[PDB]
């Protein structure tokens, strides 16, 4: 890595620097470091010209706005200052040249919208990776190798994408926020494919913001959901898009590229999808419960397809799709009701889990539910409301009570039901799942709910060994 070379594209004689790594933080700016003041959030990282150059920097580019013109190279205590305009547009393009353009070194997805961005881009890397890739993630959960995954600036996002390449990855599912998007934070990845999940006078101002990003962007690929209203708004400006559906929305009439769910069974161990598309039609079945996820998987093929991935590659592997660890993760067991073990500790997410449940629900829907104590009581009723509405049996529980009373939580809970005489109370978490699990019948559904991945319940000040994952297991006689 030098200066030189990493500066080529921009400022054509600038001084021969071997450099080691490259940081916006004064702080850790060691000695060999390429260091860059930016300014941003009433922050100026100029100020801390001094303080890198005395740590031992090998080189520095800054900000020029005021101080300097663009390209203009100074040198300070012997170590060269190199001024760029609009740095912070620059950022990523930057680290991209000095990271070697990791982007350009493995087959990047970027999954955009509201929600499913996280189940999606699991997807991406779980099918793609069945496929012979050697997959990873960069999303709100972590960066890493799938499996290997682990818990944020333009130059961070290069650095971690340019590990990634030199752990082995040869495809990556990345999340993109709108808010990282305005910020040029992935200004200049090379994205393989985009895909777009959701959005959940003033409408006119941020489509065409975001329509000015996206023009600014590599987004290769454009793969949307038109089942949702600003998906079909991008459809209708980008011909080579491909249109995704479950709800009947695709237009046959534009030629375009499809895939569309023709008939979905929701049954007590997942779905049987039922699809065409412009690569041809299928049967997939999937261990992902709800409707947003077969959405999710439909985008997750289609993507796959269009970056020609063979389609019966795609369906021989389908099956093996597993969901989010404890996000709407189903265990059945033969002859015995079907649990789903999700981490939904809020009311939309309660309702969201329930009503997803409910379609692979032939007999009852039971919740088995918590709220956390020594916390916002405000939840507490909505919750017990929702509960008591979008599920036939409310079982409330303990879910990390703490230091407060059990049973005050509970009967907060119960405070906000219309009925809480017809709702079952039973502390011990295990015992409550217990009680669910056991008397529900064979074609019924237990949502087990709050907790998901997590493996403790904090009683008083303690952390015990618990997981809704392994009781629910066990008494399916299965393993988690
Ligand atoms: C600027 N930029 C980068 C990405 Cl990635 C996107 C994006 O939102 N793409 C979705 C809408 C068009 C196709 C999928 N925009």
């Amino acid at each position: 890595r030098n200066l030189r070379d990493l500066l080529a594209p921009w400022v054509p004689d600038a001084p021969s620097r071997a450099l080691r790594e490259m940081t916006l933080d004064s702080r850790v700016a060691a000695a060999g470091d390429l260091f860059v003041a930016v300014v941003g959030h009433q922050a100026d990282g100029r100020r801390y010209i001094p303080q890198a150059i005395a740590q031992g920097v090998a080189a520095i580019i800054a900000e020029a706005k005021d101080e300097a013109t663009d390209g203009e190279i100074r040198e300070m205590h012997g170590v060269p200052v190199i001024y760029l305009s609009q740095l912070n547009e620059r950022l990523s393009a930057l680290a991209g040249r000095f990271y070697h353009e990791p982007s350009d070194n493995l087959r990047l997805v970027g999954v955009t919208g509201t929600n499913g961005k996280t189940t999606t881009t699991q997807l991406l890397a779980q099918w793609s990776q069945l496929l012979g890739e050697i997959s990873a993630v960069m999303g709100t959960v972590g960066n890493g190798l799938l499996g290997k995954v682990i818990p944020g600036s333009a130059v961070d996002v290069q650095h971690e994408l340019a590990g990634l390449v030199d752990q082995g990855a040869t495809f990556c599912a990345m999340e993109v926020s709108s808010h990282g998007l305005v910020q040029h934070r992935v200004a200049a990845l090379k994205f393989a494919a985009s895909v777009f999940t959701n959005l959940s006078g003033d409408m006119e101002h941020y489509e065409a913001a975001k329509w000015l990003l996206y023009s600014e962007h590599h987004c290769g690929q454009a793969i949307i959901n038109a089942d949702d209203e600003v998906g079909r708004r991008w459809l209708a400006k980008l011909p080579d898009a491909v249109a995704v559906s479950m709800e009947d929305h695709i237009n046959p009439n534009c030629h375009g590229r499809w895939l569309k769910a023709t008939e979905v069974n929701y049954h007590d161990s997942g779905a049987t999808i039922r699809f065409s598309s412009s690569w041809g039609d299928g049967e997939i079945e999937s261990h992902l419960m709800g409707a947003f996820n077969v959405s999710n998987l439909l985008l997750a093929l289609a993507t796959l397809l269009a970056l020609g991935y063979p389609l019966a590659d795609l369906l021989k592997t389908a099956a093996r799709l597993q969901p989010v660890c404890g996000r709407m993760e189903v265990f059945t067991a033969p002859g015995k009701p079907t649990v789903v073990v999700d981490y939904a500790h809020t009311p939309d997410a309660l309702e969201k889990a329930l009503q997803a449940a409910r379609l692979h629900c032939a007999g009852k829907l039971w919740c088995v539910f918590g709220c956390g104590g020594d916390r916002d009581k405000g939840k507490r009723p909505l919750m017990g409301a929702i509960a008591e509405e979008f599920a036939d049996v409310a079982v409330v529980t303990d879910d990390n009570p703490r230091t407060e009373e059990p049973r005050a939580i509970i009967n907060d809970i119960l405070a906000g039901m219309l009925d809480a005489g017809h709702a079952k109370v039973m502390e011990g978490r295990a015992e409550a799942v217990t009680c669910a699990v056991m008397q529900a019948k064979e074609n019924d559904v237990v949502l087990v709910a709050g907790k998901g991945h997590e493996d403790y319940q904090i009683v008083g000040n303690q952390r015990l060994d618990y997981s809704d994952r392994v009781t629910v297991a066990r008494l399916l006689g299965v393993i988690a």
